[PDB]
């Protein structure tokens, strides 16, 4: 009895209740049975994506046999799970491998009904370099029924066929479908009591619905038969785990939140406060970014719509930031990341500055097999696969060539971006911020700091000339940043001076910032090179304050703190001595 | 026993003071625990840049076990670190090394407290492109 | 885990050595090795230092070859090494000139 040494009796497991029942797989089960009922091509092969119920069908078959839903032709058969030890038990002694398959392949038909062998992984047969590694026994003996049911991944099936040939001719390929959310939930309900019992917790029916629905939206890398269960089982454990540390599974408070802990996606944490998530966002973005209030609100509102998943399931929040350079076109984006991930550096910067249609897509998505270097995904695939709700920044997306813009067309509408590898990303939960300098030709007229209607249209003209409308039509909003009125500049100077303090590592020397209104005006007035935005303020500070400070530091004329005054644009502010 | 040859008892080392005390990372250790406390597929993996401290978390698991900060579900537990040697001690005689590995698994489930096995450098689990991964 | 578990515990003291660009490859391919090893920058010696080195090695050359080396010869090797072998660093560049010159004397003796 080789089978009693090397294999599991699947009908034993069925009779003992060790296998889960299956729902909705009845036709696929019938297909495997109908194939077994054949005299030729009697060996079905369950083919599908990993996790697509392939052995669920098999486990289901075992139950259908003991329950007599199988033609008597086949019902009288016994089912065994083989391979692995069946081979590896031997090692030394050439040919033992054949001896191991041989009595299995004899006992399988020796009076004690017909035994169907299960090779859950057909693809692991054939032979590693062929080596006549007992695989030849199968075709050789295959005429004598010896029925075998097996399974393989779609990808693996391809490999099986190409590697052996005879297997394609001997097996009946069977596609196994991924269930819909509705079907998935039915599956979950069947298994619901197993989890409730296993964990000692209850599950809300809406929770099962949520798991399947939520998984379909936030676990694109895992097929539903598993993804939905992962949320159910993980959640049940979470309940039992907390309970039994030093109840039931709630659709919202348990599963929605569980999925978010697992996958990210803050909007599914169903947070208790849109004050400490949205309100503060506008305030703090406004606190640091002066002016461009319009943009801040545009982003905050676009972000607001993602709360609870209300925003479109296939469209990233998306923006195009136009406006005067020095207006915070990328600073806002950093501050948004600064809020979203509580850290500005978590933003995925995309170096759009360097683009050619011949490299432009490949550096983002990588390439296919056969090309020097695979490590696909430089900027997008490699990040989006790990960061589902990251925020992307395209610094001068306008320099993109149509091929990239095409990637962006997908990104911005059904963002199931296909990587060079051939696998999609599905980044609909990300935030996409893009920038352009096209409006410079009109905003530099300086005729009003808040973008005027004439200016707006002229700018959008350029945008529409440059990008195809197809792109523009997929952007949540296009915002032209306001120019930095002198009003803004005074507020900004204070902010910048504080920023300088904040970034000054170990502030032994620290700024007293005795700016007084006079130096505030000095920096604000003389640094207000309106047509370059706020950026010149920095240059002014470096030129007038920091250089002198650094020198006094080098000369040790300052021990700590930092005196400030105005000595008298010719005053050059000029910081005082200290000690 | 295969664990006595191929694995390190992290909890013994914790007990012996050979592991650094873990500082902070309260949510990560709680997360790790919640996953280990699962009934189905209870198998967390710590992901992050090298130099982050994820091993320290594993040491943290051992420490939580030694001092029973671990939930009832997991208190009656041991933590072992599986060396690659279970497989990398030599594949001479095809299948033997896989058998040693399975041997380890038998010991782990078989009764003797909730033995949890730590897999360092999990990339090694990839085997020869599936195939040898068994 | 080549050297890994031991390096990570302060055991198995290892002194490594490689070229800047080789290192670059280590940093990129493994990364963790850069976190396991302490980088020490090694600097090319100046001509003066090079000569000091040559003087120290002088007896190895004199004994091996059966020749006598003048101090100005060693200074010359270092100066010429820097001036005429710009693509190769001084220790070897100077030694090649010294060693080969010494060898030449020895070879020349057997040429007659
Ligand atoms: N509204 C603002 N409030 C405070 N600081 C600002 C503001 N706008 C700009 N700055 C400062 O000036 C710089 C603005 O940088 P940013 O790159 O957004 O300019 P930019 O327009 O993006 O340049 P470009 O269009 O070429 O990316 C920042 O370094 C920031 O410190
Ligand atoms: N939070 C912490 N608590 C206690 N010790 C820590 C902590 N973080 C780091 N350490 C110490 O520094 C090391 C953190 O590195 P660790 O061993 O996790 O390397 P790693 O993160 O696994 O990277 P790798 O992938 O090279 O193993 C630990 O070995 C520990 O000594």
């Amino acid at each position: 009895e080789y089978l009693s040494k090397y294999a599991i009796d699947m009908t034993e497991q069925a009779r003992q209740g060790k296998l889960d029942p299956v729902i909705g797989r009845e036709e696929e089960i019938r297909s495997t049975i109908r194939v077994l009922a054949r005299r030729i091509k009697s060996n079905p092969c369950l083919i599908g994506e990993p996790g697509i119920g392939k052995t669920a069908i098999i486990e289901g078959v075992a139950q259908r046999i003991i329950d007599d839903d199988v033609p008597t032709i086949l019902q009288g058969a016994k089912l065994f799970s083989l391979d692995l030890a069946a081979l590896t038990a031997g090692a030394k002694y050439k040919g033992d491998f054949e001896e191991r398959f041989k009595g299995v392949l004899k006992e399988i038909e020796e009076s004690k009904t017909l035994i169907v062998l299960f090779i859950d992984e057909i693809h692991m047969l054939m032979g590693n370099g062929k080596d006549d590694a007992a695989n030849i026994l199968k075709p050789a003996l295959s005429r004598g029924q010896l029925k075998v049911i097996g399974a393989t991944t779609n990808n693996e099936y391809r490999s099986i066929v190409e590697k052996d040939g005879a297997f394609e001719r001997r097996f009946q390929k069977i596609e196994v479908a991924e269930p819909s959310v509705r079907q998935t939930v039915a599956i979950l309900r069947g298994l619901q009591p197993k989890y409730e019992i296993h964990h000692g917790v209850r599950i809300l029916d809406s929770a099962l619905v949520t798991a399947a629905q939520l998984a379909k939206r936030y676990l694109p890398y895992r097929r539903l038969p598993d993804s939905a269960l992962d949320l159910v089982d993980i959640s049940c454990a979470g309940v039992a785990v907390a309970r039994d540390s030093k109840q039931n599974v709630v659709d919202s408070d348990t599963i929605s939140e569980t999925a978010a802990r697992l996958t990210g996606i803050p909007v599914k944490k169903l947070s208790e406060s849109e004050n400490e998530k949205l309100i503060h966002m506008e305030r703090d973005l406004s606190s640091e970014v002066v002016g461009q209030m319009d943009a801040i609100k545009a982003v905050s509102n676009a972000v607001r719509l993602s709360r609870s998943g209300l925003a479109n399931p296939r469209q990233p929040a998306s923006f195009l930031f136009l406006g005067l350079s020095g207006s915070g076109k990328t600073e806002l984006a950093k501050k948004v990341a600064g809020f979203l991930f509580n850290d500005e550096d978590m933003m995925i910067r995309v170096d759009c500055s360097e683009l050619s249609e011949k490299y432009a897509v490949s550096k983002l998505l990588g390439t296919t097999a056969g090309y020097v270097g695979y490590d696909e995904g430089g900027f997008l695939t490699n990040q989006l696969q790990y960061k589902p709700y990251s925020v992307l920044l395209f610094d001068e997306v306008e320099k993109a060539h149509p091929d990239v813009l095409t990637v962006m067309l997908q990104m911005l509408d059904d963002g199931r971006i296909t990587s060079g590898q051939g696998k999609t990303i599905d980044c609909s939960n990300c935030i996409v911020i893009m920038t352009s300098n096209l409006g410079a030709e009109f905003i530099n007229s300086q005729q009003g700091s808040k973008i005027q209607e004439s200016t707006k249209n002229l700018v959008m003209g350029a945008v529409r000339q440059h990008f195809r409308p197809e792109f523009l039509n997929r952007i949540s909003s296009i915002v032209i940043f306001n120019k930095l009125s002198r009003k803004a500049i005074h507020k900004i100077v204070d902010i910048r001076l504080k920023e300088i303090e904040e970034r000054f590592e170990q502030n032994d020397k620290h700024y007293k910032l005795n700016l007084t209104q006079e130096a505030k005006d000095f920096l604000a007035k003389y640094g207000y090179s309106d047509d370059m935005g706020a950026r010149p303020l920095n240059r002014l500070i470096q030129n007038e304050i920091l250089n002198k400070l650094a020198l006094r530091i080098l000369k040790n004329e300052i021990k700590d703190k930092e005196t400030v005054n105005v000595v008298l644009e010719e005053c050059l502010e000029v910081l005082p001595n200290h000690e």
